[PDB]
């Protein structure tokens, strides 16, 4: 098991690629900490992580909160001893506008989830990690950390502050045993995605060379890699599962 | 004149880079709305334009606020009656700290102004240039777009953002007539250990910093018909710094 | 006239983008050293130079010739006495074929032409700008310098390799008073292009979020910034004039 | 075991990173086929795999030939039955020179090997694959891949080639089920002033050079299943090398 003996959080955990990342942390023997904004998706999380024969408990949270990062940070090290990784996921797609366009309600908060509140995730858990000798950060940016998603400028800014955060994370704390790395996802398969129309679904996976959308669990596979030993030579790098998306 | 007759704004121009700029576009014939917090600073380059003989007016704003800068926006078109150019210049360096140890507050700050200003600026920016049938917009961002400077996680997170939505504008205005580029300037001479000066130098392979008036032919260039099929990219003026 | 007093060089300059460079230059009062396989439209260059009142020369080369990159540039310094600026722009796009069906020769003549055909014009060009007191080199690469072209391997591959041969200039001779910069065209209306299908054509556009294919001009406008004084702070980078084709 | 039954090439195996690879081959299950120039290096990575219980055969190559590229891949196919993956890491640093200092023999040598071998190898890989239902590639670039080398033009050209490359066969071969992606390593243990030892880590943010398994850890993960998604990337594996 991988993640033996480590203690593992992820955010925004609830459904998607923070469940893909929370049940691979827990298969390779993490103890992790579920947090989402919503309670019966966080308690499910839990409980098919215990079914597998894994460990976590469920802490709710509100990611855009500096006081709830602290919190979280706190109940992890309460419950757990420690804190080794964390998988700041939560994340918002925001309303769809061009720029001249977007509302500043709507702006505001695309920006606090999907940035500042990684901001105050990484704030905290490195305080607890240099606490306990070290740690793993993995950032969910998305290929929109490096190229434009139209209609989106407010999660596309984001996603590059993301980067930016990270690559300043794995650059400060490179001789205190803290790393830092940034997960790009392709456009993945959701419930939300079905919702779309088939012809936004198809122009979407026309923009993937593999010519499908991927899986959750596939990029659930790359923030497993970066968050065990196996990484350890990688940090304040960016990392595409983006199915060739940016290829191009 | 290159950009004769054309209406420009430029953020943050009572000094250092935003100055270079004002001063760039106002002797290449624009006329010059100026912005700054402080008035004192922004009233002096109105005067350093007028007295070679450009045209330039003042308005005070904070860059973060957005009602601020649609005030800005809606003063060019109000005094000139068009905004055709607008460079996003206005920011700060922010608190020095690690990243674990950076202040909620010295946090927020840098990103209000250094983020969600340029937007707010773009956004108000966008929506006067559409009514006139379009314009240019050029962002400053930083090498710090592109690589970190430690000590500084919100500023180069901001910087990157910048890079993001000038991608996002670029892309989305295409066939608008709205084009948007950003800057990554190095370094620049501004008025500090000498051996921090002489570290920093060490990491421009040019062997010196740059000059604010270097980053303002850059900028210049992107904010003229010149650049007619240059959108939604990134422009180093960096004496090589990200090249290593 | 922002280069009098400067000789300038321009590879391929026979016709596309290396003609309207070289009428920039020429227009902006260097003497030109004109360059191209093409006798016949390279007299042509010359003329329209001369009619515009300029100054300029012709000199048949085979850029891919270490031998006729040397010959070339001992020539401009012979004729105008010095070499300030340099434009390595003689370039093929290749066959098109997948990767795994490219031909050896095929490949070879590509990497040939794109890729060494350009260290050796910049070999023999720094050794003349380090004699007379420095200069400026502007490598012609292209959007396939930073993304893919599929059915274009050879030609992505060497374009991305003059992207890092100019990195590589600008970092070695920044206290040398060389500057070396490498422009991204997007796709450009040439004859050829007119040679291809309606429907490839309309989708090469879609490609561009400007919503139209590139002019020769407007990529000489690029070149001629990076070639002046203008440009001083810059060196070591690569700079899109695509259209938006690479932020998406 | 990851790759349980897997065919496997490495070109550049009889040591350093190559011989990592192989190791992590070998112990993950693959029948491993190793390459290089030094016949001798090539049967101790072979007799090192044997020993840990894997299966290997050595086939003597010049990875600048596509004649030697083709026979490597076809005397996979021969002993093994197909082709799954392979691993194009066989390089050389080059002569120590600037640009316009570089010999016209020495740039040659650089070229061939590192840029033009990578394609040859790529291309008959390609052809075994698609016989097989697919396949996956791992290039190996480096850091020199999207930052300068100063006094290794050749060396950063090629590297910056392989990326290209790289973004090519991921893009054409995405629906063939063949993936590609490079592998981009800092500065790693190799068997050398202590000053320019000392310079070289002091430009890893991480406080240290990086150690071949760690470079292989990476190029596994790319060769396995657990990176299905992932196609045309770059991945850096650099100690912070390139985040300034």
């Amino acid at each position: 098991k991988i993640l033996a003996d480590k203690v593992a959080l992820v955010t925004g955990s609830g459904s998607g690629i923070g469940l893909a990342v929370a049940l691979a942390y827990g298969k390779e023997g993490a103890k992790v900490v579920i947090s989402d904004i919503n309670e019966q998706a966080g308690n499910e999380t839990v409980k098919q992580i215990e079914s597998l024969g894994g460990e976590a408990v469920f802490f709710k949270a509100d990611s855009s909160s500096p006081a709830d990062n602290e919190a979280l940070v706190g109940y992890a090290v309460k419950t757990f001893g420690r804190l080794d990784i964390a998988c700041n996921n939560a994340g918002i797609g925001g309303e769809a506008a061009l720029t001249g366009d977007y509302s500043l309600d709507g702006w505001k908060k695309v920006i606090d989830i999907n940035f500042n509140g990684v901001f105050y995730g990484c704030k905290y858990q490195i305080e607890a990690m240099e606490r306990n000798g070290g740690g793993v950060i993995v950032n969910m940016a998305s290929i929109h950390g490096t190229v434009a998603a139209p209609m989106s400028s407010a999660y596309t800014s984001a996603k590059h502050a993301v980067v930016g955060l990270t690559k300043n994370i794995g650059a400060e704390y490179g001789q205190k045993n803290i790393r830092c790395n940034a997960v790009g996802p392709g456009y993945i398969d959701t419930p939300l995605l079905a919702k779309l129309d088939k012809e936004h679904i198809n122009a979407l996976i026309s923009k993937h060379p593999i010519g499908r959308l991927g899986k959750a669990e596939e990029v659930a596979e790359l923030v497993l890699f970066l968050s065990s030993d196996k990484s350890s030579f990688m940090t304040g790098g960016y990392y595409l599962v983006d199915g060739g998306y940016t290829a191009v």
